[PDB]
């Protein structure tokens, strides 16, 4: 299991198209992949669990990724909330 904790700094947290394209970016893998904020776990490869979770700017929030390819998940949601401007 992998799992690291981020300090979101986008003007508009976890939410628009930042948000969809890390969903989308996670749904490619097989792992089990969370997202965590204020004690409360949702799926990150579910839009409207995300897009409910209320991530602002300033949030620090964990993920979690569980599976085979886990280690590759990782790496390419790193990669994501870094282009997208979310970390």
């Amino acid at each position: 299991m992998e799992k690291k904790e981020f300090h979101i700094v986008a003007e508009t947290g976890i939410h628009a198209r930042p948000a969809t394209l890390l969903v989308q970016t996670a749904s490619k893998f097989n792992s089990d992949i969370n997202l965590e904020y204020k004690g409360k776990s949702v799926n990150l490869k579910s839009i409207m669990g995300v897009m409910s979770l209320g991530v602002g700017q300033g949030s620090d929030v964990t993920i979690t990724v569980d599976g085979a390819d886990e280690a590759e998940g990782m790496a390419a949601i790193v990669e994501t909330l870094q282009k997208e401007g979310l970390a």
